[PDB]
């Protein structure tokens, strides 16, 4: 019983972790076969962040301006090459800790862990939803560029993020692993408008029947609701609107609890116009958004990886 | 920018787990030089948790009667002896990951790291602190026994923490490293008073200074207060009462923002006898007790480990 906010075990990820520095700047990368894969923006200096041309900068530098250090040792880059707003330094060397993985972009609402990195030595670990608005909600300084999110599959790790920037409003912006950013966030020192967030119901859905798992049934109503009837109400407190594909999503979680998915709509309907009065939830004053209807499945099974 | 609920990174711990096998049951083990650690209740059946003679059962087993596996691999096991509620088998080979480690036996209030195993195979890591009564709000299923809490420093891995049991009211119970229990809880099947909880004080007004630095200041006041007024408040509403060493303890925090720490416990003050009125600090709607000072310095510095 218990139900936590769990990151993935980081190993597999610690032993991809290397320290790219070009001119003055350094950041953190990620080390996979003979290719290290980090942020354009080591090429910059704080001045070129204003308005970078990215191209211009790259032509200026050479394979040996970049040095990557993986612990005490330097590789030796023998090929560079811009991919979206990712540079790959090819290396003459393959890590020999590289585990299985994968690449992967994820959608929004999915989850992953962060390891956070600075001089590319690991910091801490932890769990962070890709917002609706593709932002995320980490804890980064300066220098934690090039820090990875990921998910674990048995033996097998699929990057789906690197850190590349906070905002103004102190949320964080990043790219997949093919550097293309998530959301409309371009690699420059400008403000940039992240959109409205919204509530990713789904996850909502899947904690509260995490919490009745566990226990916690307080919120447990006699009513019911209707898919076009729950989306009023969703619409009026921006949440994302709930769909069948969302309601078969929750099938186990209702199959194991014995409450109808949209039975479960109704009590979230109910907590959201009357609020939670005083009460909590998982030992939480606020509706988590947080956790797939996966990571609640995994979480009670025990899934394990290598 | 950001704050947020960060564990160590664990690959220096996942190197360490392994499964350990009595009869028929199974848990985790922590193998470190050639001794492998585990719970003493490795060798009780179900039936045997409701009144178990430890001594007069382990009698009963030998070495053999003893199956480490550490990933497809067998250790053969060439001692065995109970250290209070903790198990030490002798294993033939050394651990060839051993990272640099101490066993330590923290403070009610101190924070750590859990690594969530099942078959001596990592499924998860997050955060917990050692509550004042000596118990833990983890996430342990069946089998998750053996899994360790832990600290790193730089290159040294200080575990804490053995999980052992799961007391009726959810909440969990284990011991140190050296099999000594946290708190007045014994390793049987009886129903355990684990005692009233109460806050940790210097914790919350941690958090309170990682609030500050990252922008949320609407809850700071014009009042300020004394030590022995402010713990009339905390008295009331089950906080640990503040002491000089607390105050001692937050200085660096203090001196980072310019706030007196009597200054910020006149805010708190409020916080507790107005509530929070619907807003939210660090994303939270309640007061958060699980980050020391040390935490938050920690985390706003960047510490990086090996
Ligand atoms: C993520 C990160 O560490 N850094 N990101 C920037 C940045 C991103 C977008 C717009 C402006 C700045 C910082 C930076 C500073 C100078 C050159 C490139 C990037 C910051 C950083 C700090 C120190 C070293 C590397 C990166
Ligand atoms: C932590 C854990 O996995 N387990 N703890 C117990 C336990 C502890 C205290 C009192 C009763 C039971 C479970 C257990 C079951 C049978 C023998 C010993 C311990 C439980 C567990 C489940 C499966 C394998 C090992 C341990």
């Amino acid at each position: 019983s218990g139900f936590r906010k769990m990151a993935f075990p980081s190993g597999k990820v610690e032993g991809c972790m290397v320290q790219v520095t070009c001119g003055t700047t350094t950041l953190n990368g990620l080390w996979l076969d003979d290719v290290v894969y980090c942020p354009r923006h080591v090429i910059c200096t704080s001045e070129d962040m204003l308005n970078p041309n990215y191209e211009d900068l790259l032509i200026r530098k050479s394979n040996h301006n970049f040095l990557v250090q993986a612990g005490n040792v330097q590789l030796r880059v023998i090929g560079h090459s811009m991919q979206n707003c990712v540079l790959k330094l090819k290396v003459d060397t393959a890590n020999p800790k590289t585990p299985k993985y994968k690449f992967v972009r994820i959608q929004p609402g999915q989850t992953f862990s962060v390891l956070a990195c600075y001089n590319g030595s690991p910091s801490g670990v932890y769990q962070c939803a890709m917002r609706p608005n593709f932002t995320i909600k980490g804890s980064f300084l300066n220098g934690s560029c090039g820090s990875v999110g990921f998910n674990i599959d048995y033996d097998c790790v699929s990057f789906c993020y690197m850190h590349h920037m906070e905002l103004p409003t102190g949320v964080h912006a990043g790219t997949d692993l093919e550097g293309n950013f998530y959301g409309p966030f371009v690699d420059r020192q400008t403000a940039q408008a992240a959109g409205t967030d919204t509530t990713i119901t789904v996850n909502v859905l899947a904690w509260l029947y995490a919490a009745v798992i566990n226990g916690d049934r307080w919120f447990l109503n006699r009513f019911t609701t209707t898919l076009n009837d729950f989306n009023l109400v969703a619409m009026k407190y921006n949440y994302e609107p709930l769909t069948q594909d969302h309601v078969d999503i929750l099938g186990p979680l209702s199959a194991q609890t014995g409450i109808a998915v949209l039975d479960m709509c109704a009590s979230l309907k109910e907590l959201l116009q009357n609020g939670m009065n005083g009460r909590t939830i998982l030992g939480s004053a606020l509706l988590e958004d947080e956790f797939t209807p996966f990571d609640v499945v995994r979480q009670c099974s025990g899934v394990t990886f290598q």
